């Protein structure tokens, strides 16, 4: 029953707030509209869009940030302490935390240069985090297509077209040389580097990320346009220049029959590419939300109201 005017009347000005505070971060942090984007999805995987993945430990529950997927990973909190701060001086406990990373996630997409749309809001917030559940259901980039697929489905998202338009995210940001040292050197134990990978791309990646290096070295999801959203992700995956197994594997992986055809058709049109994340980001959006009297409007995304 999500409405993309359910602010409309009580915080009309909500989206612009938002934005106004992205473009702020980004004379300071060009990387915050990618940063933001994947919180959105590191929230929707796990409970839903509840911003489960705001809050802090506490001492009944431990906090997702500490999740293998969001450990030293996810980034640009204090961001959204600060829009969240913005929207409470405008319009006091009327914006969920929820409501308000989704529209961030949106409103990065396209101050990066992508689709501009409306997300449909009424989501509220939840009364705990779920640690346990967030290092479950959360992909990693070693998984293998069939377990990608797995991954989707288990959180509602049964569509091929799901994973491949939102893996379609990774058009900018950036990635540590931790998780591609396997493709570049011994990749499944087979002791030599992941035969999907460009051979020349490999070089390059190789002097990025050496044997021995800073694991924690970042690199560019796309090697065309790294920080402009656009559908040079599906481009590079057609050349074997995917950054991640994971990303490689939609269009390589001998489970890849239906991934295939659309990865060349994100390719091959910007706006077939547009459409679908629009469609899938919206999906995934709606993910066991909380309505209603359902949980609360955190006025701390930090933590439960006091
Ligand atoms: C399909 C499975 C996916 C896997 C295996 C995966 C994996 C990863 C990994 C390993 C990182 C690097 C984190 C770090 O180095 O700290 C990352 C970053 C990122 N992911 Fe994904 N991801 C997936 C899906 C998604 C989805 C669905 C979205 C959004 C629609 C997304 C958006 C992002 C963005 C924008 C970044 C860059 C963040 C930044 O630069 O700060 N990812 N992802
Ligand atoms: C919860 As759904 C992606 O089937 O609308
Ligand atoms: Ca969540
Ligand atoms: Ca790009």
């Amino acid at each position: 029953q999500l409405t993309p005017t359910f602010y409309d009347n009580s915080c009309p000005n909500v989206s612009n707030i938002v934005r106004d505070t992205i473009v702020n971060e980004l004379r300071s942090d060009p990387r915050i509209a990618a940063s933001i984007l994947s919180l959105h999805f590191e929230d929707c995987f796990v409970n839903g869009c509840d911003a489960s993945i705001l809050l802090d430990n506490t001492t009944s529950f431990r906090t997702e940030k500490d999740a293998f997927g969001n450990a030293n990973s996810a980034r640009g909190f204090p961001v959204i302490d600060r829009m969240k701060a913005a929207v409470e001086s405008a319009c006091p406990r009327t914006v969920s935390c929820a409501d308000l990373l989704t529209i961030a996630a949106q409103q990065s997409v396209t101050l990066a240069g992508g689709p501009s749309w409306r997300v449909p809001l009424g989501r509220r917030d939840s009364l705990q985090a779920f640690l346990d559940l967030a290092n479950a259901n959360l992909p990693a980039p070693f998984f293998t297509l069939p377990q990608l697929k797995d991954s989707f489905r288990n959180v509602g998202l049964n569509r091929s077209s799901d994973l491949v338009a939102l893996s379609g995210g990774h058009t900018f940001g950036k990635n540590q040389c931790r998780f591609i040292m396997d493709r570049l050197y011994n990749f499944s134990n087979t002791g030599l580097p992941d035969p999907t990978l460009n051979t020349t791309y490999l070089q390059t990646l190789r002097g990025l990320c050496p044997l021995n290096g800073n694991l924690s070295a970042l690199v560019d999801f796309d090697l065309r346009t790294p920080t402009i959203f656009d559908n040079k992700y599906y481009v590079n995956l057609e050349e074997q220049k995917g950054l991640i197994q994971s990303d490689q594997e939609l269009f390589s992986s001998p489970n890849a029959t239906d991934t295939i055809p659309l990865v060349r058709s994100f390719a091959n049109s910007t706006q077939t590419f547009f459409n679908a994340f629009v469609e899938a980001m919206d999906r995934m959006g709606n993910i066991t939300p909380l309505t209603g009297t359902q949980g609360q409007i955190r006025l701390n995304c930090r933590v439960v109201n006091s």
